[PDB]
């Protein structure tokens, strides 16, 4: 028997039985209320992990008696427990990186003080700020060559995921690592996992959506089926040019380090689909309900899912973090985010396809949607991380506000 | 707010208030059991649930509460219209040769729609190409190639491609096991329990997931692709590796020329068949196992029946659940069949393990349990196989489409019998 089965049957039979004044009638009202809603909240895939998940530790138990038995017994436990169960110039640059530890450092300036190669500076930055090179063993010379090559698959005529918003994600996430809540929450090789995720999560982007490579039967489409297209395509790219010649950044981490560390970047990557934004936004939001914080208000985060949940949440939030930046850089960002838009579009005249909403100028409403994308998916998002992280990124929430106001302000 | 949060505290304050509300020895008898029943209740629905059930129940609420705003801001202006379009899309998720040997391919092809194939003879027969020979048999037994308007050409084409992409040189893996599941998926659609239930969609889509859910197979396992750091566990994620990889070659393999036997098909069938397939091939991955056992024993116990009585599957979600343990089961039948072919299938299995085997003591990795040709439990595996995996499936698989597969049934107890008592 499914256990969701087994709950609802004996949650019947006392409903059953409860019936058999007011506060005998409200109560009768709330139990109505709590099993209808217990059924109706469900889908196929909750009911289904709770019955996997359950058949999962009794096979477990089994084996693990089958283990003790003999030698035998002990590799017929490995056999199935391994295949049915889970698991100058430089004077400008060094006055901008001043601000690398502020959120809104602006990074079109050290672009243009960097010949446009703003992922290698600000990488370069960021570790020699934390310590990582010392830390993981990394030569500036292994570090340098891995992130110029890099640098060098973000394509350059691809108006916004080019290197320089994966160089503003990296940024943003060292900024969020460091907030006052999350104070020594994080290990090293979390830290190095997170700021590595943020810089590759878009590497060697086409400039069109995960729908357009799906509906034009693209390579990558085929290759992936239809999943994740891209973000499983810039995990594929990030971790290949690890094998180029003298760009290992990770050669001198342990097994079980490079291990762990290629599990977080993956699970960070892949939340960084916009399509499972709602999956992030609901773990968030049961994250800040159970939370656990100290006298001094730093959070506390027991285990690795209660880790990988926020960490996953964070490269997601900087993926997202444009319209939480003073208007100059918004501003700026909206015509980068317009012109792939569009470009996209002109790509599906090309194809005789239907032309995508904010696909086309003459149809395109940039106001409306800045306003929409802030009051739907950006303020929600930001006000739930703000609540994790209370006070810290109150000025962030404020700063979106503002933006939110004056886009629409500009409304024609 | 969480649902499942709001639904606990719920639960938890009409407790705290049956606790005020409760001869009368039977009365005291009612109160006392339905408190303890409700308090088991109450910590079974907490310790049954995981992160992600609890999430998903977060999730579709906020997928849900949006669409609602996005309904009524379409309706709006033509600006709220696009806006809304943009945010759905981004942030929601949705001639025939006379030979001895043609002659006894006919004969042994008497038994296309029977369990009892020898599937070798077939091999034999057809000149080592039993797939493109039993595929061949079943598109003409369902009618296929006149329904969906495939030319015998473009069929042959695409099938004798799949064919030289499964490997010959691996013992298990290999065309002859990929004939073997289709074969066995084209009976189980034929159960009489499953009477008129699928579309001809649903049918083409679920044999061909049976015929390419092996192609292009190395013959080693996910886990050695992920520790050798292979091209194909960098390209996949470490994530289902083979079965991502058997889905691209088999859908790469249409736009071959003159073998897109899909060509014919409405770009909306196209979509639907494709989907379905994607989510039966990666369903095959033995690790998720427990999922599709879980997903089929909730479909046993809230099965309805016709008054014939067919089983009856209302929607799409019911459907492909079925759908994907029909090709699972299929898959992990090698038990179920006679012990004659049962015997064959064990023998290739081992020699596909040993060869990996080889391949990780040249590689100076430690040897996978069952992969070394000397250390190996060939009998106590089978048994444990049978115990564990394939008797827990077929059984909720029979209790589905109860009375048939009462003889799978019988069969797989014969033969894990038979692998007990020739236990060293
Ligand atoms: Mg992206
Ligand atoms: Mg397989
Ligand atoms: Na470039
Ligand atoms: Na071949
Ligand atoms: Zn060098
Ligand atoms: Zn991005
Ligand atoms: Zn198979």
């Amino acid at each position: 028997v499914t256990p969701f089965a087994q709950v609802l049957a004996s949650l019947r039979s006392v409903r059953n039985n409860f019936t058999i004044q007011k506060l005998a009638m409200e109560t009768l009202e709330e139990l109505d209320w709590a099993l209808d809603q217990l059924e109706t909240i469900q889908t196929y895939r909750s009911v289904s992990e709770m019955a996997s998940n359950k058949f999962k530790r009794m096979l477990n138990r089994e084996l693990t008696h089958l283990s003790e038995m003999s030698r035998c017994g002990n590799q017929v436990s490995e056999y199935i427990s391994n295949t049915f169960l889970d698991k100058e110039n430089e004077d400008h640059l060094a006055k901008e990186l001043e601000d690398l530890n502020k959120w809104g450092l602006n990074i079109f300036n050290v672009a243009g003080y960097s010949h446009n190669r703003p992922l290698t500076a600000i990488m370069y930055a960021i570790f020699q700020e934390r310590d990582l090179l010392k830390t993981f063993r990394i030569s500036s010379d292994t570090f340098i060559t891995y992130m110029m090559t890099l640098e060098d698959h973000y394509h350059s005529d691809v108006a916004y995921h080019n290197s320089l918003h994966a160089a503003d994600v990296a940024q943003s996430t060292h900024v969020l690592l460091s907030t006052p809540a999350l104070d020594a929450v994080f290990t090293d090789l979390e830290i190095l996992a997170a700021i590595f995720a943020a810089a590759i999560h878009d590497v060697d982007h086409p400039g069109v959506s995960n729908q357009f490579l799906i509906n034009t039967n693209s390579e990558l489409a085929l290759m992936y089926n239809d999943e994740s297209v891209l973000e499983n395509h810039h995990l594929a790219v990030g971790f290949k040019l690890l094998q180029e010649e003298h760009a290992d950044i990770f050669m001198n981490l342990t097994k079980k380090q490079r291990q762990t560390l290629r599990k977080m970047v993956i699970d960070m990557v892949l939340a960084t689909d916009m399509s499972k934004h709602m999956s992030l936004l609901a773990d968030l939001k049961t994250m800040v309900e159970t939370k656990k914080v100290t006298s001094s208000g730093v959070l506390l985060l027991d285990n690795y899912t209660d880790r990988i949940q926020v960490l996953r949440n964070m490269v997601h939030a900087a993926d997202l973090s444009n319209p939480t930046k003073s208007l100059e850089l918004y501003r700026q960002w909206t015509d980068r985010i317009m012109e792939e838009f569009f470009q996209q579009g002109d790509k599906e005249r090309e194809r005789g396809m239907e032309i995508s909403p904010m696909a086309d100028k003459h149809t395109a409403c940039v106001e409306k949607s800045q306003v929409g994308f802030i009051d739907y998916i950006v303020h929600p998002l930001w006000e739930t991380w703000a609540d994790l992280v209370q006070p810290d990124a109150q000025d962030i929430l404020d700063t979106l506000e503002d933006n939110r106001n004056w886009y629409q302000a500009m409304i024609p």
